[PDB]
């Protein structure tokens, strides 16, 4: 049930390579770029498929071109079997790179500096009047390039929602609006199933980086979304941060303080990253878990 199989030739310019991705609603593939020769990340949505959403990801992919931390925008089209998107191709995810550490652990180091990235991301889409929704590990990678292989992207729009209208006013939300994503990153907004802010996205960033750090999360082994929230509704949040640097109690007074509405402070959420950085003596230039530095 693949959409396209191997050495299928996508508009004269891309023989796709492999699958690298499924899902209910794409399929993902490194494709050789035929023109120029690079590699590639094609994805692909059934022409037939219900829920178009294939094109809402090309209009966000195409508002954050000129931004870092997005992929570089190289083709889109359609035809009467599925539609499709090009962009560039990146490396390992951060998921698949955290498992990798013997604890299950980044350093404080690269958890920081990892923090600093996707924050720029997540106001980046924020900027451009979307909610990415689905903040995860598995949603961040890391460049393959001379170039890049320092820097860490956002992947999937998928769930994205955008929250402004033509203008730039903030659309009303709904007084229902069903969760859709991953569990373990998911604001208690999103468990009781209420429209998600700029604060949701940045509820799951905190969340990624403390498991991170510490290398778990309480609730890590449960997969029912109604028990997660039920915990997460009554956890202390402060009890997370006990072996986390001091400034992350600024960080979770600001979000549990805001709604829908209320726009983030996303300097404040920069600084304590900066700031936590600077009292360890952790420069930018200092190399990643990863790297074999
Ligand atoms: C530059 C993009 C990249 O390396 N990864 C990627 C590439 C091509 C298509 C999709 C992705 C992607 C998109 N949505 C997703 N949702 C969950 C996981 C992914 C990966």
């Amino acid at each position: 049930a693949d959409i396209l199989p191997a050495n299928y030739v996508v508009k004269d310019r891309w023989k796709v390579l492999k699958k690298i991705g499924g899902g209910g609603f794409g399929e993902i593939y490194e494709a050789m770029d035929l023109l120029t020769r690079e590699n590639v990340a094609l994805k692909v949505e059934s022409a037939q498929q219900p829920k178009q959403v294939l094109k809402m990801e090309v209009a966000v992919l195409k508002k954050l071109q000129g931004k870092d931390h997005v992929c570089r925008f190289i083709g889109c089209g359609r035809n009467e079997k599925f539609n499709y998107v090009v962009m560039q191709l990146q490396g390992r995810n951060l998921a698949d790179l955290r498992r990798s550490q013997p604890r299950g652990t980044f350093t404080l180091s690269t958890t920081l500096r990892l923090g600093k990235q996707i924050l720029e991301s997540i106001e980046a889409i924020h900027s451009v009047g979307f909610l990415h929704r689905d903040i995860k590990p598995s949603n961040f990678a890391m460049g393959r390039l001379p170039s890049t292989y320092r820097k860490c992207y956002m992947l999937d729009f998928g769930l994205a929602r955008q929250y402004t209208n033509t203008t730039g006013d903030v659309r009303p939300p709904r007084n229902v609006a069903g969760f859709r994503g991953t569990v373990r990153y998911a604001s208690v907004n999103a468990h009781k199933n209420r429209e998600m802010g700029r604060h949701d996205d940045l509820w799951s960033l905190f969340y990624m980086l403390v498991e991170f750090a510490v290398g778990q999360l309480p609730w890590r082994k449960i997969k029912d979304k109604e028990q997660v929230g039920m915990i997460k509704e009554k956890y202390e949040h402060r009890m997370l941060l006990k072996h986390m640097p001091s400034e992350f109690h600024l960080f979770l007074d600001h979000i549990a303080s805001l709604d829908y509405f209320t726009k983030p402070d996303y300097q404040l959420i920069m600084s304590v990253f900066e700031n936590s950085m600077k009292e360890r003596g952790i420069a930018e230039n200092e190399a990643f878990d990863w790297e074999k530095a």
